[PDB]
């Protein structure tokens, strides 16, 4: 009874969320290069209804090459080689739980395994980083993010980085539990992520919750 269309209903009347829409459109009319494609913007949603959720993993935006993004945060493309930051994740996770690095990195198993991957921003232009985060999609996926306040199960939260660390404070449901680490980039200055082992913990707090854990396998 409780989906993304009735959780979502009311800030999606809001005229600035259309007007989001509107703007991305226009710019594919001018000839830009917009990604993920105008059908993918949403997958994360799509593929892990809310009533699914078990476990979040915030991102900032999409990839900005050329057949990456498709609408999932940190994952590529069937065929496209698994970036530093998604590269690291994979090594965390083998490290972890011992599950084998995978030849590729599509996360849509993730997704149905009820693991949300949200990007702060849904869209960006060809190669150029970050240059979608200022139009209004923080507004939107800040709704979403505190939406899961009123969810009827435990959910936890992966927050690698400072600037996904600063949505906890939208997390007031005290069900949740909140996993931070340091961002995932080999390039971070800050050290740490590496040893987090939140993908055992998640595991054992859905166990915890008898909510059942993440198959993170990959193949």
């Amino acid at each position: 009874t409780q989906t993304w269309q009735t959780v979502l209903g009311e800030e999606k009347q809001e005229p600035y969320f259309q007007e989001i829409l509107d703007f991305v459109k226009k710019e594919r009319k001018a000839g830009k290069i917009i990604y993920p494609p105008q059908k993918d913007i949403f997958n994360a949603l799509k593929l892990t209804p809310y009533e699914a959720i078990k476990v979040v993993i915030l991102g900032q935006d999409p990839y900005h090459g050329p057949n990456q993004a498709h609408g999932l945060a940190f994952s590529v493309r069937p065929g496209v080689p698994a970036p530093p930051s998604l590269q690291n994740i994979f090594k965390e996770l083998h490290a972890d739980l011992g599950v084998s690095i995978p030849s590729h990195g599509f996360l849509e198993k993730w997704a149905k395994q009820g693991v949300l991957l949200l990007n702060a921003a849904l869209t960006v232009e060809a190669g150029k980083p970050q240059s979608h985060a200022n139009i209004g999609w923080h507004r939107f996926t800040d709704k979403v993010i505190e939406s899961l306040n009123d969810h009827p199960e435990g959910i936890v939260f992966l927050l690698w980085g400072s600037y996904a660390q600063k949505k906890s404070q939208l997390i007031t449901n005290l069900r949740h539990r909140i996993l931070k680490a340091p961002h995932p980039s080999p390039l971070s200055a800050a050290r740490g992520f590496l040893g987090c082992r939140h993908f055992s913990k998640a595991n054992q707090l859905l166990h915890e919750m008898g909510r059942g854990e993440i198959d993170w396998a990959l193949d």
